[PDB]
């Protein structure tokens, strides 16, 4: 068809339905898990992922896009297990998630070689399977657009131009990285509308957010529940304001929820302080009803959660 | 019952025999291999490692110490297959190899949590097996002693003090990282004689090398064949000079040869320029004959390749 799914036949973008554009079934550091497997519990990770996905589906979520890629512990077989246990439509991606430097493997390797990896996942399959990547994921954060970060961005541009899969980004809302990602990508020939600039919901600086959307890309209001970056109420007020200003055409909403994540920052003790209501269904419980009670009609909701993901992937 | 061996009963340090203190059966980026297995060929890797190890054994090598750890693709089960096929004494280690930052797992984790990983590997076993780590490996390079690099150094100190295993380091011979490693370690109570400061052979700066050796630590003239760092002839001249000045009892010699390595810098085309004679037996073809033809008697050879590793591991 058009959009590849984990453990399923590919579907036309018109079949994507209600979508969570940015959620993680499981995140871990590849090298740590490989070296110290005693730190991880696959049974628990699987239960958590399945339980979260099931609840998401009980609210009418049809499709989840999971931008777990190199550096976040992408595991296609785990994803496949989750799909088999839930029946969710799952879009897996390819890409590289780094903030500073690429792994030593890439020393003296070209941007083209990097893009070749993305294209391989897109055209042939991920990690030895026939499950194909439906988008490319790239990142930048506090360190900004380092040289390796830039190489990855340009490789993503090459992959998009070859295969037409969209590009999802991770960015830091406070240091211009999102705008810079969009700039490099569009200069490399990437259609602005094939890019989702991520984590813009971490700021209430609406002029910045509008600037990215106005240049043609989707804007990721995609960390609902992560109060340590920005509280739910402030995200809500920002979201509502953008909608009132007519930006529904570019808005994408999600939680960036990790059903399991191995970082020290996570960990139960900090959750009450850092992300008390963080989960894969918070927007159904809080955000969406908030918007409706403030005059946002169902047609806008559908644009955000059905139409935008549809355009993104077509 | 003193030095743990992969796939073998432990041996008394005095039985270690002729030792290559720093060689790699295989090196790769964990994240890259997990994400793009199509880039690797385990058959080739296995055959290369076996062929190299048994040629080293024909030259009388009894023990190989392999400091492949997290970040370099440590794989205890691959190491076991190689031991089974060769009968070599192989010492595996634990540790973390980074130049800048730790994997995201370590965000908000203490130096003690890191040290616990090392101790686990030393006391319990590596990657779910009963093969135990016989030393700790740490690293620093161009970027210098970063905050995360220093945490790993301090974690290694804790591991050594708890378990008594020695510490092998990776350094950049031109920026003082080696001296710093020694400083921090010793300041944390590590016996300087339980430290090997690596890659000092990369420079002909005899004074720097001597200062480290004078402070009580072993010095790694350990990249023989890697011309891109320093040609064989200049290495030999430094080595001979050092021995001439009475540093035999601090010198350790190796190739840091990677029977297979995935980095772009490696790779066929660049070999004839970067490392034409690089292999696990270059010192038997070149270095050792050069030393012996220049006044180095068999006692000094035995000291570097048998006594020093013995002391290091006891
Ligand atoms: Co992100
Ligand atoms: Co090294
Ligand atoms: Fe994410
Ligand atoms: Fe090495």
């Amino acid at each position: 068809m058009r959009i590849p799914l984990v453990g399923k036949d590919s579907i036309e973008s018109k079949d994507i339905g209600f979508t969570l554009i940015h959620e993680h079934l499981r995140v871990f550091s590849e090298a740590v898990r490989q070296q110290w497997p005693h730190l991880y519990n696959e049974d628990e990770e699987f239960r958590n992922a399945v339980n979260e996905v099931k609840r998401a589906m009980q609210f009418g979520v049809k499709t989840i896009v999971d931008p777990t890629v190199m550096g976040l512990g992408r595991d296609i077989r785990f994803m496949e297990k989750v799909v088999k246990a839930t029946g969710i439509n799952l879009v897996a991606g390819t890409g590289i998630y780094i903030y500073i430097d690429l792994p030593f493997y890439f020393l003296n390797r070209s941007i083209d070689e990097i893009a070749d990896l993305f294209i391989h996942d897109i055209k042939e399959g991920i990690q030895g399977t026939l499950n194909k990547a439906g988008f490319v994921k790239i990142a930048a954060d506090e360190p900004g657009i380092t040289k390796d970060v830039e190489k990855v961005i340009r490789a993503a541009a090459i992959a998009n131009k070859e295969t037409k899969v969209p590009i999802i980004t991770h960015s830091n809302a406070h240091n211009n990285t999102g705008l810079e990602q969009q700039r490099i990508l569009t200069e490399e020939g990437v259609d602005p509308g094939k890019i989702l600039i991520g984590h813009l919901g971490d700021t209430d600086n609406i002029d910045y957010i509008k600037k990215i959307a106005d240049k043609g890309s989707f804007i990721g209001l995609d960390r609902y529940g992560l109060d340590l970056f920005l509280p739910v109420d402030k995200r809500n007020e920002t979201t509502l304001r953008l909608i009132k200003d007519g930006y529904s055409d570019k808005i994408m909403i999600s939680h960036d929820y990790c059903c399991t994540i191995d970082t020290g920052t996570a960990k139960p003790e900090y959750k009450p302080k850092l992300a008390p209501r963080w989960s894969i269904t918070l927007i159904f419980e809080d955000t969406i009803p908030f918007l409706k009670r403030n005059g946002v009609n169902e047609e806008v909701i559908a644009t955000i959660f059905k139409e935008n993901p549809k355009k993104f992937f077509s």
